[PDB]
């Protein structure tokens, strides 16, 4: 569970999204540490969409000891799905992966920084720490969510599946990739000041009760009897999350790192006041949002779920990336890829 | 940091063992706990236990809906009975989610000690510890905790909230029950006297470390039947001569035994410690004493081994070995266990 | 590197090879030890040549922690070729093996007993020791010899390939199977009295000059040998012997330099011109591993990774791990650490 | 036990360093060796070899066909030169088969001490050792021996017949040269003095264990370039702080240092020892002292590791390390090696 | 499913218990079976079977494709292990169709004895018996056989090829082991002892007579519901013995069911009710040798053909003999499945 020393690493870096500085930051904050650690690297700049995915899908992986993704959660989403689309996905997905933050959504990197014992740092301190994790070369396994859509598309998630309030802010937030991390804050405040609700059917398989998704039945079927069908059909948000953090300053799952093959499921049922949600959002920065007595926020650890938006298409965010659908279910696979971490 | 709250106000069932704080749990409840509850607008009802499995049988038949939490005032022993009672129920999946609370009266209060530690408190003992744990109850914050599922050679399946010990620790526990009046110092006594009457224990230990896991009640998917060898991806310990084996889910082995000073266990993880035969008494004593301040690791005894595990199997090797399970004696030929992540909720802060 | 405890093992036992006592020996000398070590076994009895091979070719290998072969070297020859003939040969040949001596030729079990530190014991003493080795469950890799014949047969050797004197004694010997180890002794004295030489050409590739696995050192038999190979000038021989282990039988410590390195085998040959009396000296000295301490210009030793051998007069008779094979030419390459045996 | 024999009668080239044995090598030849050769019908010719690489250049250019054996009278150092001289030859593959013989003079006679041991003699020293090695040559028996192939960061490739040492052992071989007049006891004095400032050495050690191998001169197939990491099936040692690392091909480190009592190396195998930082001075000394009787393994000191290997890599952190190769000083950034099975032949019994 | 013959030539796996025919099974095989096989071109491989359940694990993990049939050379208890092993495989549906064959070695060869009877042979024993069944295998003809599906209160689901016995029969099978070394004869000595100690057992017996995952037992209702209303609930609550028997013989010399071979899906149910005299019970036992026991019309001995039954021992628990293998429970029930597997027969 350690990278060779010396080793070599492919760094797939997005020179633009977030700030336009990803490459200069690499140079000032990442590179000097790589050199002392004897990690030589090659930079490949990712031009546009699916570029990274297609690169990884066609890559001779045997030349690399790890792949490092320097951008946001989206890039890592691209990389892991590209490895999963290959004929040789079974061995390909075992290539070690690393996440260095530059984008606006650095949840995976913020999570790993958390697991390593660091304070909840941000930006350049976050980059440096994640870089230090890479330089110590230690790897641990990570869970993978297998998704399935209304139209028979399989995709994989490494961080989260979101619906309702969260997906909306993520969508409308893009018109300020400019504000950085803060774009989600402005984007929440204003959706929150003008709060609304969404209609669907949530079901899941709690912990108590491509790879085969043994727990899932065709989306056409009713769920199995042993699943839990949520009574409500009116939510402010549904969220499946595989890690501790939603962003570098959103400690959304204060019980910490998930167990193998388990995901965090949250939902806010309809009825909350805007002042409560704000209070909750705000509390989430320090991960204090569960310390509040609010029958509207429900938490469950699960291995599977299904969400059907009532009346046409709901907007979903998968690892922060927008997605239109009418029905998705998914199952968590344990310990399915290696990441660098402490 | 907290992952849930009790309602305010709330109602609480209190299971108390009157032969505890040796003999005066009730008076401690009355002096140290009740007035704090009253100000926190926590209603309670006191139920008195005493007899074996009583608390277990009660929790098994309880209508859990009337209570916001179960507060167990006694030792680790009583928490063990309650959790096993909830797990034995037909509706165990929902019953294990009733929040639980540990208020130290009994002899061994490692659970309460750990939670006081997690909360940022000094390492306190007796009534300072009781007051701290009650303060936690008053603040109402909940965290999920891991649970160890155990299986014995005789086919018993049982749960453990704190610890499985074998060898020196298990003997000293069983012995020591005479000096129980002497309160928590009963273990320092036992440990001192047995460290001079050292005996070793032969058996086989295997385990599954965290890093090496691939892709009635819950199923323990990591475990194979005891008559089968362990899976090849496990570590099978070479040494078959032991002073002790300890599986521990928490930071503390007693109100003054900071046994696991590396960090708090992740979800689905516990600490495994064993001490292989041939250590010198004086090194074993320095380990003990340094344990009080959690400095025993700083010594690298390469006779003492620690590993974060998700499951283990332990076979003594010369008849029905003597184990302590969350402090309670149990004898059997072989035992194995797997941790289940965040299975029940406790008051903590 | 170690079998599971408890474990389960298939014993392929040939019930009448050697003196024909294998099964009672297993019952007397082996079974009590396996019970104490917590090794369940199932016995399968072999009925004829190739039986063992066929059982192993079609066997469900996932039910077994090892295969124990209780016979001579020939049964192990059959078991290993059985695994190599399977489509899943690459994982199959990684099943651990163990050899318990109970035929007349027990070179492999004698070599393993030697590597484990014991004395050069015979019969039930040998059987006991090799059982003590299984009970302790330790495993180490062995080399494998890959062979190609003129007819285009591909076969594997775990122990030896022999031509000339040795191959002839093995075949003629067969009627003294009942005499255990003395089979080769009587067999040797007899052949000595009618000492013949044999015509052929020998080439090899020494250690310095360096569907199944690929034999990268080998080229088609029809083509001449690589220029970097050694082509022995001599062309009349008394014997040629490729040997992967230290013992040629339980009392023939043929390779006193001991256990081969990975990927290496012992090649010996005796050139034409030796007298009967000297060949007899070498042979008796070989009991104690002393035969190389004699000044004998006819006995040549080289460690090699490959060899080719062509009997120029028609079909030469070979013994492969003691099994008779007839052929116009053979070549082979040894592969390192190709399978697991129980040893110490 | 012998794997070949010298002819009787035979003739031998004797390469002798007149400076060794405190300058008495030639007179020791005359008193202890010559009279035995005569009775054994061994002819000889003596060639004096004292300047640097002299003996190496001799063996490189010699017509080896005129000799049955080369006998080397001096230390491990001269054996080292001769063997490297043979391997530097364009006909090295036949040259390296010339039987070699090691006759002890002076100190640093670990090779002669091992052969004397393999043959069954007591651990004798000085003239007794010389006599014994001489009686081995008269008996004419030959055995093949392992050879270590080394590569340094600077790109040099060399061969080692005995050992590669780094850290404390190398520092003492080096600091020790001044008391060369005292003989073998200089390593005691050197060890004793250097123990006072026991320093540790920072580096990275990786090796290939015997059981883990799967499927210019000779090719070193187990080795990859010094700038690539070692193959993933090697063991990288976690500790990066050592007092010593020793690769050793034979039983003796010196004529009174039975360092490898666990048994003679099989073909293609060597011993690897290292001492992790944090042993006390006293225990290091006790391990040293116990080495006289090959008893140092009996302490099971947790700081001393032994492993049979076929290849290793050792990379001093902090620029150049000081190494000893067959006792001779060599300085380098990084060194790796692998053992070649039974490459040359030596007289032994 | 399919036709009732073996291929010629064929190859066969032989599971032999060596500790049988008092330690002679293998020698019996060598002198009595092997030369017959060789002439019929039946290839075989022998595999020996030590411990309890060993045959069962072996058959459960076996690559069935290598074999045209599995021969069991032991007693009824080995056949029992073999079938249960086949029925425990994920692929139980195809596995249960591999033909089986039963060669007698030593005691407890009811099944073998039945087959030899159905074949038209005289009631022979030991080596004569072994030779006949071997001739059967050489002739290569097969018949379908009934299989009994058993469920226990503890949720245990097992299968019987021959019998479920309780009371007097089960005790004699148990108490018999302490001198198995005596052979078939030991059943006679156990019988003689239990008889002087004649006792009854408390129980409730119910059946469905002929007139009115795993395989589905649709005649059976869960052991907690009462039996369906059309079943016959026997009034007696005290028995000397109860015996579900799928074949004509209880042993080589015990022709226990002479009223005719069972049709597909039928089994024999016998019971002896409380009150029979010792001398009478013993008369039944002795006359059963030549199948003459029913000719007594002794009112204590009851016979019915059935398709399903329920037995509830109510003196706490009961020990059963299931194909002669011992087992203990508070409640069992079963349903015969018709023509469920293949066996060499004539
Ligand atoms: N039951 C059997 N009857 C006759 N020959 C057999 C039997 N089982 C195996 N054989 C064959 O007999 C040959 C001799 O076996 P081997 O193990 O080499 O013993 P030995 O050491 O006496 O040569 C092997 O080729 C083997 O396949
Ligand atoms: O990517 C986004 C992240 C957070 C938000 N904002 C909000 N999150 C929440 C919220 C509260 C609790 C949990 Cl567990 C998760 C999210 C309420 S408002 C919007 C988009
Ligand atoms: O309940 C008990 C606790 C400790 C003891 N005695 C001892 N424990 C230890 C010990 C040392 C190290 C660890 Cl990690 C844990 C316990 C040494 S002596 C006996 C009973
Ligand atoms: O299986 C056999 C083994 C040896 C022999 N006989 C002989 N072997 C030899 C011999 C001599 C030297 C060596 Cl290195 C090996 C064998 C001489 S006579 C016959 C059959
Ligand atoms: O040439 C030298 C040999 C030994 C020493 N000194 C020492 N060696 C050791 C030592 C201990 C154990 C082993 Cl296996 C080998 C050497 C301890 S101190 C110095 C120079
Ligand atoms: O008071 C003194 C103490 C040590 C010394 N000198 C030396 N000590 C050592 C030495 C060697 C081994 C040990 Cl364990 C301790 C000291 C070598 S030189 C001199 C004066
Ligand atoms: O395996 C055994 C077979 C028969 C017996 N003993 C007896 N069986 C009977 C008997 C009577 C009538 C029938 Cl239909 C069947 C058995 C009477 S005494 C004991 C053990
Ligand atoms: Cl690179
Ligand atoms: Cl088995
Ligand atoms: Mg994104
Ligand atoms: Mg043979």
């Amino acid at each position: 569970g350690v990278l060779p020393r010396p080793c070599r690493v492919l760094v797939l870096l997005n020179p633009r999204g977030g700030k336009g500085k990803a490459l200069q930051l690499f140079r000032s904050h990442v590179q000097p540490l790589l050199a002392e650690a004897e990690i030589s690297f090659t930079l490949m700049l990712t031009e546009r969409r699916n570029h990274a995915r297609e690169l990884v899908r066609s890559e001779e992986l045997g030349r690399w000891d790890a792949l490092v993704v320097m951008s946001g959660d989206g890039l890592m989403h691209e990389v892991v799905n590209g490895l999963m689309e290959r004929p040789d996905w079974e061995t390909a997905i075992q290539k070690p992966l690393c996440s260095l933050p530059a984008g606006s959504g650095n949840a995976l990197a913020a999570s790993l920084n958390h697991y390593a014992g660091y304070e909840q740092v941000t930006n350049e301190d976050l980059l440096t720490n994640c870089t230090l994790l890479l330089c110590r070369r230690l790897l641990s396994p990570m869970n993978l969510l297998s998704l399935h859509t209304a139209s028979g598309l399989r995709l994989f998630s490494v961080l989260s599946l979101a619906w309702g309030f969260i997906a909306d802010v993520d969508l409308e937030s893009e018109k300020y990739r400019r504000l950085g991390e803060m774009r989600f804050t402005l984007g929440t405040f204003l959706r929150l000041a003008a709060l609304r609700t969404y209609r669907g059917r949530l079901a899941y398989l709690p912990v108590g009760r491509g790879p085969v998704d043994a727990h899932l039945v065709p989306l056409e079927e009713p769920v199995p009897s042993h699943w839990t069908v949520v009574p409500d059909e009116d939510f402010v948000l549904v969220l499946a999350l595989l890690h501790s953090h939603l962003g570098s300053e959103m400690f959304a799952a204060p019980m910490g790192r998930c167990a193998a093959g388990v995901m965090h499921l949250f939902y806010v049922r309809a009825g909350v006041s805007r002042a409560m949600l704000l209070r909750l959002f705000l509390a989430m920065e320090k991960g204090r949002h569960m310390e509040y007595e609010c029958p509207y926020l429900v938490y469950v650890p699960v291995v599977a779920f299904r969400l059907e938006p009532k009346d046409g298409k709901g907007v979903f965010a998968v690892d922060g990336e927008l997605m239109v659908s009418e029905a998705v279910q998914g199952q968590v696979h344990p310990n399915y890829f290696w990441m660098v971490s402490g």
